[PDB]
């Protein structure tokens, strides 16, 4: 249906909102591997709030913050995510309902790590996204 990626409308709303300038938006193009939002955020030019935030308004995501999150794993499996491919991709399961399960994710426009959870655990999922830091911090919590 193909109108426009998700990271093209995420940088869109970024400008809108003016959370994102467009001088260090043209000065941002690769190249450490690194998606156009990664090298954003790895060059200090969108903050993880800010990021969060317009993933959420684009793709109607909710958002979950780490006042949500108890000090362990509340309990269900999960199969097929080793505690490595977590921090990688920054993203954690936080609970299984409905049978659904509940991923917090930094970066819910990456299609590539959602189909990798979809297809290594089996489980449908629910998006929560949350600030990049905040899950990092509850994955090594709660794990490692
Ligand atoms: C470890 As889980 C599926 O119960 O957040």
């Amino acid at each position: 249906m193909e109108q426009r990626s998700a990271e093209t409308r995420i940088v869109e709303a970024l400008l809108e909102r003016r959370r994102l300038k467009d001088t260090d938006l043209v000065r941002a193009r690769q190249e450490s591997g690194m998606g156009l939002l990664a090298l954003l955020g790895r060059l200090g030019l969108v903050s993880e709030r800010d990021h969060a935030e317009t993933c959420a308004e684009v793709l109607g995501l909710p958002l979950v913050d780490a006042r949500q999150l108890g000090d362990t794993p509340p309990e269900m499996e999960v199969q097929g995510l080793s505690l490595r491919f977590l921090k990688q991709f920054h993203l954690c399961p936080v609970g299984e309902r409905d049978g659904r399960l509940d991923l917090w994710i930094a970066d819910p426009y990456d299609d590539y790590a959602i189909d990798a959870v979809r297809l290594a655990t089996g489980l449908p999922l629910l998006l929560h996204v949350g600030l990049r830091s905040e899950i990092d911090d509850l994955i090594e919590r709660w794990y490692g």
